């Protein structure tokens, strides 16, 4: 997160830190709890990941120092990547991780509400990008979960800012025309949470951008309202 501040413990209880074991343990991506055995993250997070066996989900974490050999986690039973996903810059940069065990909801961890089918009509003023990502393009993973308020940008305006790209309606952009606040290396997969009618909704998944918080370069997210059916099809399998 560029131009953010430290979170208060329990602010984003749906927020998780997805770690890899191969070769060494280290943070891989962000993610969101959407069900008692479901985490929604970015499909690009599993580039090169050959087995769910090397993954660990840590919920109820404010600081990365909280993760030690004795820290409890969730094992990944299954990695479900959107089967139309080729690359972040094309879209379908969404994946589900089915956990081996049940997340027990409490004061440190709970799910985030997905956008409703009728929520496509609403305008979001209160949106926030969260992660343990870099504060700048050449940095390191942050210990304390940063938070940043970013305005949502139109498809038309985002398309103007990304000449040479193809900004689909399956994509959602957020940025200040002058930059300063955005997501960065280490934040992907993580949420773009919007508070509407005093309820937080998972409006986006941190995906890609050209550099970090550059003027006239909004960060691009997976427009989650366009994937509610896929998420339900994959989480609600008979
Ligand atoms: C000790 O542990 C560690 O050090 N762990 C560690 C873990 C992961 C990373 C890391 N993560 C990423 C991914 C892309 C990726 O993982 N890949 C690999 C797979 O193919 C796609 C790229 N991008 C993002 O997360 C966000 C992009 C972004 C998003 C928005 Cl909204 C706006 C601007 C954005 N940025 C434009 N440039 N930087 N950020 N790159 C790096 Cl490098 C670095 C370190």
């Amino acid at each position: 997160i560029v131009g953010g501040t430290a979170s208060v413990r329990g602010e984003w209880p749906w927020q998780v830190t997805l770690h890899t074991t191969s070769p060494t343990q280290r943070h891989l991506c962000g993610g969101s709890i959407i069900g008692n055995q479901w985490i929604l993250t970015a499909a690009h997070c599993f580039y090169g990941v050959e087995s769910p066996k090397i993954l660990r989900v840590y919920s109820g974490i404010l600081n990365q120092s909280e993760i030690k050999e004795d820290t409890s986690f969730f094992g990944v039973q299954e990695i479900i990547i959107h089967d139309q996903y080729k690359m972040a810059e094309s879209g379908y940069d969404i994946a589900l991780l089915k956990l081996e065990t049940t997340v027990g909801y409490g004061d440190s961890q709970r799910p985030i509400c997905l956008p409703s089918k009728g929520d496509r009509n609403v305008i979001y003023t209160d949106c926030w990008v969260t992660g343990w990502g870099y504060r700048k393009l050449r940095d390191k993973i942050q210990n304390t979960l940063q938070k940043a308020k970013i305005p949502l940008v139109t498809n038309e305006e985002c398309q103007k800012r990304y000449r040479g790209h193809k900004i689909t309606h399956k994509m959602i952009c957020a940025g200040y025309r002058e930059g300063g606040k955005d997501a960065c290396k280490g934040d992907s997969g993580g949420p773009l949470s919007c508070k509407h009618n005093e309820v937080w909704h998972l409006v986006g998944i941190t995906s890609w951008g050209e550099g970090c918080a550059q003027r006239e370069r909004p960060g691009v997210y997976t427009n989650v309202v366009e994937y509610v059916d896929w998420i339900l099809e994959k989480t609600q399998a008979v």
